[PDB]
């Protein structure tokens, strides 16, 4: 989620280093229950600042998805 954060801003000096993982991904999941899936990145690709392409966002999904099912979940997000 830092890497995806950065690109979508397109501000290289802006906040945090640590932290924001568990910031990002718990204000992403808006249900509460701790899952991000490809469908919720183009949600917030388009209103964080400057929106990327389907194909670039599932690079961000397959760094993100090491130990996982096409989604990120709990054990990617405390794993820092």
């Amino acid at each position: 989620f830092g890497d995806f954060l950065t690109v979508m801003t397109q501000k290289m000096s802006e906040k945090d280093t640590k932290e924001e993982i568990l910031k990002a991904f718990k204000l992403f999941d808006d249900d509460e229950t701790g899952k991000i899936s490809f469908k919720n990145l183009k949600r917030v690709a388009k209103e964080l600042g400057e929106n990327l392409t389907d194909e670039e966002l599932q690079e961000m999904i397959d760094e993100a998805d090491r130990d996982g099912d096409g989604e990120v979940s709990e054990q990617e997000f405390l794993r820092i």
